[PDB]
């Protein structure tokens, strides 16, 4: 049920794009050139995790993005984006991931 989304402008523009619908993830979907969003909005649970090598704008798109989500998407009014850096994720993120080591 929870979606995992790139945020990027790797690819010339900055773009936010589907990785991963199936659940639970692949520990290395997670990319440390780029942002993601793992969106489980339903239940107020929305992630930005920062890989360490993204850059600003990408940090700035991807937590404007997953607050816009809230919005847009009608999750519930009190969520709150939770923003992770690489190497730093919790129990709570890191359980959406397959065999996390
Ligand atoms: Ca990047």
């Amino acid at each position: 049920l929870a979606k995992l989304y790139k945020v990027s402008n790797g690819a010339g523009t900055m773009s936010v794009s589907l990785v991963a619908d199936e659940n639970p993830f692949a520990q290395g979907a997670l990319k440390s050139e780029d942002c993601f969003i793992l969106d489980h909005g339903k239940d107020g649970k929305i992630f930005v995790w920062k890989g360490k090598q993204a850059n600003t704008e990408e940090r700035k798109a991807a937590l404007k993005t997953a607050s816009d989500f809230i919005t847009k998407m009608d999750y519930p009014k009190q969520t709150q984006v939770s923003v992770l850096p690489e190497g730093g994720e919790t129990p709570l993120f890191k359980q959406f991931f397959k065999n996390w080591r």
